[PDB]
DNA sequence: GGGGGAAGGATTC
DNA sequence: CATGAATCCTTCCCCC
């Protein structure tokens, strides 16, 4: 089995560079403006010119301007990036019918029956980078290995605008030298739990009784890491379909007033329904972000589909339930629809 | 005991 | 200061 992972470089900002080439070379910061005070919000992503100085995804726009006050700041345009992404995704289909689209800018290709070895896979890589660079003017990093995880790790090491292969020989090496934290699916919270257990590299997970592992990070995460350490991880490439659709907005100011909140909530439902387009949900959840960045939610599944009318009234109750069951103020309110018919 | 779904949350990218 | 969706976990609950 041979996997080829494609990851587009600094995607949102690169698409803005493509649409306005006079930007290539200058630090570009794509942000989400919360409408609260001035320049309130966060950075969705930034090109590398900007990342050299610490401006990256997740930091306040405010801290970014303090560092790069003259950089170009642009408001995120998700719809545009999505259509550009869809076109690139369609180009990849012509290289394998077995393709897994993991996110707006990541995709795994199962190229076992289109190639015989790593030389041809690597070659197919350059061919794909070029096809995309020509047709869309988007540079992408490619990763190639025996399974999805290592394909992705490969790209993580080769980005930006790179390509790298991790042969079986190097796979066994990494399982021993690679920092467990660099393994996809291992975030700051799990990496921490892993250190207290003394597990610092993939291999280390073998010198520990599975039961203590399952207890600390869960069974799923345990079997996952153990199979990667044993080098028997071989999850297939599957076409994934939406199981959920929703939206959450930020308020001008925190609140607990049902009447002051409703507008934002209804706005979220209107936009969610628009995205459902033909899909009908049997379940709805109202999600709130408390004044201290905590997340609470109340839901309800119905035996039948939900009409926009029902959604509107039901969401109000679930919101009231949240207020009744939590004294804190709400910072962000929103809805989520799932269990489509 | 244990299947199976539902609800609220934890984590990750 | 702090802007969509998947997968997994724990606890309930109904029930044969
Ligand atoms: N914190 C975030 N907030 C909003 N969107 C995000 C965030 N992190 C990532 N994204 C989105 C927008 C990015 O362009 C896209 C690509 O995934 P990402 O992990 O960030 O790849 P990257 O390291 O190559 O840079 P880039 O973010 O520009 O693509 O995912
Ligand atoms: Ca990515
Ligand atoms: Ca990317
Ligand atoms: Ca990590």
């Amino acid at each position: 089995m041979i996997v080829l992972f494609v990851d587009f470089d600094y995607f949102y900002a690169q698409v803005e560079e493509v649409l306005n080439p006079s930007l290539k070379g200058k630090p570009v910061v794509v942000c989400v403006f919360s409408g609260r005070f001035e320049d309130s919000g966060a950075v969705a992503t930034a090109n590398y010119e900007a990342r050299k100085f610490g401006v990256k995804a997740g930091i306040p726009i405010v801290e970014a301007k303090k560092i790069l006050p003259n950089a170009v700041y642009l408001p995120m345009r998700k719809e545009v990036y999505q259509q550009v992404s869809s076109r690139i995704m369609n180009l990849l289909r012509e290289y394998s019918e077995k393709i897994e689209i993991a996110s707006i800018d990541e995709a795994y290709l199962d190229i076992s029956d289109k190639v015989r070895d790593y030389r041809e896979a690597y070659n197919l890589g350059l061919e794909i980078k070029n096809k995309i660079l020509e047709k869309e003017k988007i540079t992408v990093t490619v990763g190639i290995s025996k399974n999805k995880v290592f394909a992705k790790i490969a790209a993580d090491m080769a980005k930006p605008n790179g390509i790298k292969v991790i042969d079986d020989e190097e796979v066994k090496r990494l399982i021993r030298e690679l920092d467990i934290a660099d393994v996809p699916g291992i975030g700051n919270i799990t990496a921490e739990k892993l250190k207290k257990l003394g597990i610092n590299k993939l291999v280390d997970t073998l010198s520990i009784e599975f039961d203590k592992l399952k207890g600390m990070i869960g069974e799923a995460k345990a079997k996952y890491l153990i199979s990667l350490a044993r080098d028997e991880y071989n999850e297939p490439i599957r076409t994934r379909v939406r199981k959920s659709i929703g939206r959450i907005v930020t308020m001008k100011r925190n609140s607990r007033n049902l009447e002051e909140i409703k507008p934002y909530l209804f706005r979220a439902i209107e936009e969610s329904y628009y995205k459902l387009d033909k899909r009908i949900p049997k379940a709805i959840h109202v999600v709130a972000v408390t004044e201290d960045l905590d997340i609470v939610s109340r839901g309800r599944t119905f035996p039948h589909g939900i009409s926009k009318e029902t959604a509107y009234s039901e969401s109000v109750k679930l919101l009231q339930k949240i207020l009744e069951e939590d004294e804190r103020k709400i910072r962000r309110i929103g809805v989520r629809f799932s269990k489509f018919i």
